[PDB]
């Protein structure tokens, strides 16, 4: 009865959405390719020479030329370098879902003293040596036996993490954090007139930026004396 | 008569060093992307077809042609792009070394009974649902229970902790992970073969694994009910 149906239906389901889900992920490489034709057709009149006369003559326009005949050896290339370029945008993508799922471990450690613990301290921690820096705590002192650190943030990931280890490690850091927070203070009035005013607005004063630009090192070097 | 000399000496390195860093960074946008024009050469002819002769009548061409006449909009934008994107790269090169510098905490959690040394687990018993990735382990439990847990082993900081999460959502195939050690042996005098191998035959296989592929759906649903 219609009991076999629903076996058999699985099946088709199954290879339906596999044909279309592989065709597509696998033709995705060479459209973006044919994208960057935004380039290759703001010229315009794109004919690839590499459709060259040898084996046809036939000008197989300029997108994928001829599919073997004279210079077809190189869409083998442009693959090679863009497929591998969505795997590491995935793996960003991946990286931004450790953040916000907030299962990915944080373990920080850093020199501080703030206690949130039950009936704690009175030993603490007493080490003379390798500065304020603290290792793994299992018992990060050298003689550490009842030692408790800190668990990881519900918060920001080892991106907040690495904030704080760039900060430790830049002093220039500090001074962009005003600018960070003005930035961050932007609403859509402000977001968006950005980048509106970012288009055909900032090359002009570009060109006479950059004798501008050559001229900051020697400000640097300035204050830096000073 | 040496400490005016150093100062003096120092700025003219300053002015060395930064000046080169500058141009430097300037040159490697409007450089990648010559590269690419490994198109236009897979293509045939190089010139920027767009050199409006309205202002400008140099059919000089062959790209970059005028940074101002005709069409000069899209050369910048792709130059931020790719100074982005080579931006990306050497961050992935910094999460390598952060990798590489051992204090790189992974904080994983697995079950076992092991101790990395004398550790008196005095009946350690409190289980829970989720066994991986438990509450913070300070003793977060019905009692304190004599808790000793994982610091952060020294380690390959990267594919010690993203592999658990790797096998927690994947080991279907993990036997080609092995199968990926298996083949891993072939890195001195056999890369470089296989390397050329994968030049010389790599289209003409092409088809065949094209016509093989849609019946790979098929052995995977057998396998599914193998």
């Amino acid at each position: 009865m219609e009991n076999i149906t629903s076996g058999f239906l699985g099946p088709l389901l199954v290879l339906q959405a596999g044909f279309f889900l592989l065709t597509r992920i696998l033709t995705i490489p060479q459209s973006l390719d044919s994208w960057w034709t935004s380039l290759n057709f703001l010229g315009g009149t794109t004919v690839c020479l590499g459709q060259n006369s040898q084996s046809p003559i036939s000008n197989h326009s300029p997108t994928s030329c001829p599919p073997t005949c004279p210079g077809y050896r190189w869409m083998c290339l442009r693959r090679f370098i863009i497929f591998l370029f969505i795997l590491l945008l995935c793996l960003i993508f991946l990286l931004v879902l450790l953040d916000y799922q907030g299962m990915l471990p944080v373990c920080p450690l850093i020199p501080g003293s703030s206690t949130t613990s039950t009936g704690p301290c009175r030993t603490c921690t007493t080490p003379a040596q390798g500065t304020s820096m603290y290792p793994s705590c299992c018992c990060t002192k050298p003689s550490d036996g009842n030692c408790t650190c800190i668990p990881i943030p519900s918060s920001w990931a080892f991106g907040k993490f690495l904030w704080e280890w760039a900060s430790a490690r830049f002093s220039w850091l500090s001074l962009l954090v005003p600018f960070v927070q003005w930035f961050v203070g932007l609403s859509p009035t402000v977001w968006l007139s950005v980048i509106w005013m970012m288009w055909y607005w900032g090359p002009s004063l570009y060109s006479i930026l950059s004798p501008f630009l050559p001229l900051l090192p020697i400000f640097f070097c300035l204050w830096v004396y000073i």
